[PDB]
Parts: structure tokens; sequence; C-alpha cells
């Protein structure tokens, strides 16, 4: 009984496991319950804090993955399996994980709280890419990650009702954050220095905690990797939530109270069976059950809230990868496969755009097509294919990010922006996809530091750099190594618009994040649509 | 006859002419100046199509330039060469239908290719007698036969009551066409080859050349065409019949002329100067690069809109050279955009930019102007006054000239024309416009005509050599439909412009450089996108 692996938290005793990191041991406490299981009558309901337990709770293994859609489009393929659940699915899934340095840190250590992505329809804190051991060992970080409910279980709302108010998955996250405040000192964590980081939907969640007052007291700094609370996919209105919820109810044989009670009687997989049949049109980068502008968790729309908010005492790190949009094209755009090179033609490109910008009117779609065509090579298939990627990436990620970065900087935040440009040597997606959404995570988490994984030795040094930026940022609100002297990463501002490229070369400062094209998405396109 | 120069007496269909032996730098040239080609369009003939000049008796003296057609005279900048060089240099008079011929001296032994110049001036001004149109250098140096004509401008040339008998519209175009007919009939008397006639023109002259390409009865009158900084398509070169009716009756109101017959008859009783004095008061919006009386789409001279006709025309037989200057927009900014001046750097504010855009794109709805502003803003430095100044020039240039030219080049190419394309990029060392104006509209002309060949003009040596190069491109093109020198490959080649490759060349002091895409991204905005934002308003 190693006394380093024994911690008493507020609800009783836990026993972690000593894990091996390439350069030393780490203490890991996996599968800590932070809420009562949201099962039976508790489905769709806000999480309640977990009741006290007797004896020593075994926290040496990952708990169950929250009930979710599982991707079986390319069975056997590493590019997809790596995001699939690696534990039993269950509605009983509200658990978190803590990695700390071994021995337990001497003085209060900055805490990093990871929030996974998965479109609010999937994900798990237990995936290997979110392994907190490297960061804990190399940098002495206390690293926390939680499961939160996804899909219908986490985000089905009948806005206004009591039994399905929506945003409960965000409430799960908030509760794990509260848990950290109350308990992280026991692990040698500093509750007074909590940095949230997250990618894609995890990024939008982080943004939502930024924009929700009861969350603000639970962290001090935020990292948003390839996603934002603003933009076309992260939220829905009360009205559209209600509509999708009632349509799912209909699709499974089901007054709010009565409808919600009927929904509660359905096996989990039944809900997951019809999850993808409620979307208003054929689309990509669009998701059925996402946080809802409810006037409660989100007091107004993200756009409204970032325009008017005060961000004086907040540091934020935001960024994107070189090819935010490639991944998605294979999931429903005629002409795209991971298996060839997807050299499309013009007609496929125009049709691709009605799918990539599903809300787009004829005119809007046209404006997009005309903006993204290379008029010197109108019909070149390579350009058209790259363009389709760019449309999807820009509209959904890069431009929402530039907008977010801009508003936060204007309204008092310290902001650092990046573009991630290194394609992992081990990638199993084709070359034409470049650096797809999600492929920076393994680097930030420090996975190349594991000799067993066959990353190049340049990649291993790259990973060490990123871990340093992130944890420097967690420590100080500033990602720069203070010392050494590596040009400096300057803050993003609305005047200079400086951001850095993250790749094998040293930091390069660039100005303007797709500045002309995001002016198109962020300023012009809205005007075009608000004429029906 | 008896004692005078045997080389200077020529007969044409209307009678006998005496010309003048003129000095060019490299030796003498023949000039026949102020040959009448129509009955003076005066009195009851105002607004009416021209009639051929009745034959005369005796020897007509053709030794001096004749009257300039009645027109508005720019007085914004007294003594200023930048404006003066374009001003009428002969008496203003409605009696102005005259043309000019320059030939080698002595006259060519065998039929020589003919270049016909059509001057610009927005259809409200111009003159074939300006110093920049001096045909002597092209005649002396390239052995060209050069012809230029006066045609009626402003109301006299373009005021229309479409449908009517007495003011059918497009008569300035008809003046031009009559001079084309005169050349077919009479040019061989000067050693010119009626079977090898190239039209060249700049700005409204270019638009004019374009209308002739698009109008059947003009087709038989020439073989090849050069369009410099102007197209018949685009937002300023034509008006709808309805709009010309509007502008013409409004002008009539302004001068106290309150059916068509009775109105036109009243207009005919008005002094020419009254018409000119009210000419600018009829435009639907505050604007630049818009002129009150211009060619009308009459379903006659122009059987449909130039856009319609270029989109669906067969241009099998057509060789066309087309291009633009580097800064088509700069000139206009100082006329009617607040913030701009010839006398300072014109560093404007964002607000003066948004206002500028409303004036320069006067047909734009609010959404359209937003699009323009959105497209032309540099989002890294959106308040930078130098960028905004240059974007304002670019908006005006792109919208009125560069993109119309790209549109013209592409449509003509896609439909069988051999098209050569250029951007002229050298600023005259003698230019008196400020440096920020770059290479303004009109400032290639003096080069193509070979003025730098005149030692007294103060051009640099490089400019003298550059002019010779340009004169060679132009006259090779007139001779053969190809600007390239056949016996020469030490120099780089000028490829045809095609829809596939979109090649054009830079004209500056440096050897030819081939570039691809004529503002291809931006012109896709003006040519493909913007029309649709005017459809669904
Ligand atoms: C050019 O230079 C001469 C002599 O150097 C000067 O006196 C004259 O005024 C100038 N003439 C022109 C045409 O610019
Ligand atoms: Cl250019």
């Amino acid at each position: 009984e190693d006394p380093q692996l024994l911690v008493r938290v507020r609800g009783g005793q836990l026993r972690g496991i000593r894990l091996k990191a390439p350069g030393g041991p780490v203490s890991a406490f996996l599968g800590i319950p932070f809420a009562e299981p949201p099962v039976g009558s508790r489905r769709f309901m806000p999480p309640e804090p977990k009741r006290p337990w007797s004896g020593v709770l075994d926290a040496t293994t990952f708990q169950n993955v929250c009930y979710q859609y599982v991707d079986t489009l390319y069975p056997g393929f590493e590019g997809t399996e790596m995001w699939n659940p690696n534990r039993e699915l269950s509605e009983d899934c509200l658990y978190l994980n803590v990695w700390t340095p071994y021995p337990r840190p001497a003085s209060p250590t900055p805490v990093l709280i990871w929030i996974y992505g998965g479109g609010f329809y999937s994900g798990a804190a237990s995936l290997d890419v979110y392994d907190g051991r490297f960061l804990a060992q190399v940098e002495g970080a206390v690293l926390v990650s939680m499961n939160y409910r996804v899909g219908t279980f986490g985000f089905l709302a009948l806005p206004g009702s009591r039994e399905a108010p929506g945003n409960v998955g965000l409430l799960d996250q908030r509760l794990a954050l509260q848990w950290v405040q109350e308990n992280i000192a026991a692990f040698g964590g500093d509750p007074m220095s909590v940095t949230l980081f997250g990618e894609s939907a995890g990024a939008a969640s982080v943004g939502m905690h930024i924009l929700s007052l009861p969350s603000r007291s639970l962290f001090h700094r935020a990292v948003l990797q390839s996603g934002t609370p603003n933009g076309p996919w992260a939220t829905v209105s009360a009205g559209e939530a209600r509509r999708r919820a009632t349509l799912l109810a209909r699709l499974v044989g089901c007054n709010d109270t009565e409808l919600i009670a009927c929904l509660r009687t359905r096996p989990a997989q039944d809900l997951v069976d019809h999850e993808w049949h409620v979307l208003p049109q054929e689309s990509i980068f669009r998701f059925s059950f996402v946080p809802v502008v409810d006037g409660d968790f989100l007091s107004d729309t993200p756009e409204a809230l970032i325009n008017t908010g005060d961000f004086q005492d907040l540091q934020v790190l935001v960024g994107v990868v070189k090819d935010e949009g490639s991944y998605f094209l294979v999931y429903g755009v005629p002409g795209f496969s991971k298996d060839n090179e997807s050299l499309i033609s013009r007609a496929q490109f125009l049709a691709g755009v009605r799918i990539g910008v599903p809300q787009a009117s004829d005119l809007a779609a046209e404006a997009v097509v005309l903006h993204y065509t290379d008029w010197l090579h109108p019909e070149d298939p390579t350009h058209l294919r790259d363009a389709m990627s760019a449309v999807v990436g820009d509209h959904n990620v890069v431009c929402p990010v530039a907008q977010l970065a801009g508003r936060l900087a204007a309204q008092g935040a310290r902001v650092y922006a990046y573009i991630f440009e290194h394609r992992a040597s081990t990638l199993t997606w084709p070359l034409w996809m470049g650096v797809p959404h999600g492929y920076e995570i393994e680097f930030i988490f420090g996975l190349p530091l594991d000799p067993s994984l066959n990353y190049t030795t340049e990649e291993r040094i790259f990973a060490q750099r990123l871990m340093k930026y992130w944890t420097n940022f967690a420590r100080t609100g500033d990602p720069n190594d203070p010392r050494d002297s590596s040009p400096q990463w300057p803050p993003y501002t609305t005047a200079a618009q400086q951001y850095v490229s993250l790749n094998l070369k040293p930091l390069e400062v660039r100005r303007g994040l797709r500045a002309q094209t995001c002016a198109f998405w962020n300023r012009f396109l809205p005007k075009l649509l608000s004429a029906t």
C-alpha cells in the first residue's frame, strides 16, 4: 500500500495506480466519480454531486465511456479507431481522471483540465491521445480530465421544462470543475491556478465556460484548440432544440413532462439510432444535440455574449490546424474518399458547398463558390478539392476563431493565437488531407515522448516544445519560455493580428489569420443571408 | 497648280486637295488636314445622322486642322498641362465633321496598311487635332497611313429620343462610320490599302472601336481593332433607350423645351452653349466615370446590349489588341471624390473611402457597395490612408476599365478571336500629375504615337526607344494581326490571350514580360458576382 497512491478526497478515500512515463513514475487516479450516475429518472437532468463512499475506492482504471454513437464508416482503420470508445459504453459515465507527478508535488501545482471533443455527440477522457502521464511527468503538471454526457443524453433539451433543460453535458463539465476546486489540493494541485484546455467541441465548451458566469469562478485561463462557442455548429436556439427533441421523440414512439418521461423509458441505443435523423438538411460539420441558447447557462447567443462581454482579467490561447476541413469531406461529400485522392470537378464543388454551408441560400452559396474558385485555374481538380476543404475549415473553425480572438482582444483579454502545421509522420489519413482536425492533440499531450510509438526524433523535440508552451501558458498566462530568449510569441491584438506557426521550424510570427477570407465569412456573408 | 509641290495635290471623291509637307524627326511627311467628310451637321441637321459631304469645286486647302466639335471645356486647373493637353486646340463649332490623313513622303508606291484613330473623351469631348494624336511619327517612321476624324460628342453626338426620326441616337458613332466609309472609298488615293484598315482608339474611342466590331454595317469597313482602356461593354459606355429618353427630356426641360418632333425642334433652336451648360445636370446620381450622353442601345446601330452581343457573337475573323494602363482610376478621383487632390498625397479616411465607393459605383445598392468595400479593404490595415487611397483608385479603374476589358478579352477569345492583351505600366518622365496617380488613363497614348521621338519634347532616351518598340507592336499588329516581329526572336514573344491561359504582357522600359490572369480574382467579383447582387437587390 503505497501512501503516494492513497488520497482522501471530500467524499472518501481513493487509491490510484503508479504508472510508467518514459522518464519516471506518475501517480494516476482514474475513474473518480464526481456525480451520481445520471441514469433512469436522472436522464436529461442536471448532474447531482456524488454521495460519500465507505472504505477505499479503487481508482486505478478508466471508467465507462458516456453513451454515444460509434463510428463504423472505416472499420479496422487507425485514423478512426483512435477516436472510438476504448471502454464500455454506459449512461453511468460521470467520472474524472487525475494524473500528478510522483511523488505528489511539494507545493501547489498549476492544474490543466482537459475537455475532449467529438462534436458533442462522442468522445471520452480515456482515449490514449488524452493520456496525461507525459505532461504530469515532464512538466510536473497536475492534469485532470472528465467524462461528460454527449448526444441526446447530454444535450437533448425541451427548453423551459424542468426535466430536460438542455446543456446538462456542460453542467457535467462544470461539476467536474467544481470538484477540482474542492478536491485538487489533496493531489498537490493549485485550485487557484486552473487552466482549461479543449479541442473542437471541447474548445467550444471551454468557450462556453468563458461565457457563463457560474463557471468563471472555477478556472483562470483557457485554451481553445480548433473550436469556439461562436460559429455555425456550437449552439442552437431554444426553438430549434425543442424541434429536434420533439422530432426524435416522434421517431421513437413518443406536454413536455409526458414526452420526457416516455424518452426516459427507452434503451440508450434507441436514442442513438435516430440521433442523426433530426438535422434540418443534408450537411457536414453539423450536429443534432449541442448546447442550447437557453437564457440560463448561455444568457444570450455566443455572438451576443462575446461582443458585449468584459474579458479584462482573462488569458486565452486559441488556434487551428492547417487543414481544419479535410477530415469531414469523406463523411458525406460526393467525390471524396480517403482511399484515392479525391480530385473533384466543378459541379461536385458547387454541390459540396451546399452541403458544407447548409444554411446558405443560392446567392450565398454562389458568393462562396466565387470567392474560393481560383480564377486562373477554374477547373483544376486539385484546387477545387483543396478549396472545398478550406470552405469547410474556414466557415466552421478558422473564421469563428479569428472572430473570437478579435473580440476577446478588443474587450480586454490577453490572447495568443497559433496555426498548427506539422502533419504527424504516423498519420494514416491520405496526404491530401494535410494536417486534419485533431492531429495536434497527440503532440500537446506529449505522445512522441514514448519511444514505442515510432514518432521521429524531430517530432519528439516538437512535442517537448508544445508541452512547454501549453504548461507555460497554464503557469503564467503566457506561453513564452521565461527564460530562455526562439523568437517571442507575441499576443494577438486587433491592430497587429499576430499569430505563430507551430511546426518543426522555430516560431515564425505571421499577421492576419485568413484576414481577407474571414472578412468574407464574418462580415459579408451574414448580410447576404439576412436578405432571406 | 503650277508652282506647288507635286506630292501634295490629291483627288478624292468630293474633289481636289492640297496638303502640307511636315517635318518629322526622321524626315518629311505628307499631311491632309481638315478634309470634310459630311455636310456640316448644323441648323436642322443637329441630332441627325450625318450625310456625305457634297462635292466641292477647286482645290480644297487641307493644310490646317479644322474646328473641334462643340464641347465642354475643362477649366478646373488653369495653366496645368495635365488638363490642357486634352483641351480643344481649335475653334469650337457644330461644323466639325472633318478628318485628317498622314502618309509617308513621298507617298507610298504600293498599298500601305491604314491605321484609323478614334479619340476618347468620354463621348463629351475630344478632338483629332490634339498634339498627342499627331500621326506624323507613325507615318514617317513606320510608313503608316494614319487617319483620324472628328465625331460629334455630348448632346450633339448622342442625345437621343429613341424611336424618333429627328434624334435617333448614336449619331457620333455614325459620324465615325461615315469616315470609315470615306477611307474605303478614298484612301487608295493616298497610297493606303482599303483592304487593310485597323481601328485604334482609347477610352471612349476604344468603346467606339468596340461598337464598330459589334455593329454589322461597320464590319465591312475595317479588318482589325485595337481597344486601349475601354470596352463597349461595362457600366458607362452605353445607356438603355429608356434612360436616354429620360436624360434627353430632362435636358430639354432644363433649357425650356417643354411628342418628340416638337421637343427636338425646340432643342434645335437652342444655342450650342446652352446645351453644353446643362449637359452635366442630367445624371441620375452623383458619380464619376459616367457621362450624360453616350451610345444608346437603340436596337439599330446596337441591336442589343454590348454584353448580349459579345456573349453570343461569332468573332471568327477578328484580330484584336486590348489593354489597360496601370492606374485607370486615379485621374477621376480628383474630379468628384472628396478627399482627393492633384496638389497633395490624397491620403483619405475610411469614411471618405465608403463615400468614394458610393460615387464611383453609383448604381450600387447598399449591399453591393458593402461588397466592394469588403473586397477592397485590406483587413490587416483597414484604416491605412495610403491603402484606402489606392483601393479607391482600384475600385474605379477595375469597375470601369480593367474588368470590362477582361470580360471583353475572355468573351472574344472564347469565340474565335485572336486577342492580344497588355497592361501598360510606364509613367512618362514628363507627367505633371502627382506620383500617387501612378500611370493614369490616357498616358500611354503619347508613346504609341511616338511623341518621344521628337527631341524637343524632353523625353528620356529609354522613352524614345520604348516608343519605337510600341509603334512597332501597333503597326506590326496593323500589318499582320500579330504584334510580334516575324524576323526576330532575340526579343521575348507576345502570346495571344486565351481563356485557358489568360496571358498578357507588361509594356514598360524592360523587355516584354508575360503574366497570367488579368486581375482574375477581383474581376470575378465585378463580372460574375456583382451582377447577381444587383438581380436579387
Ligand atoms: C524642356 O527642356 C527645355 C531645355 O532644357 C526647356 O527650356 C523647355 O521649356 C522644356 N520643354 C518642354 C516641351 O517640356
Ligand atoms: Cl497590375
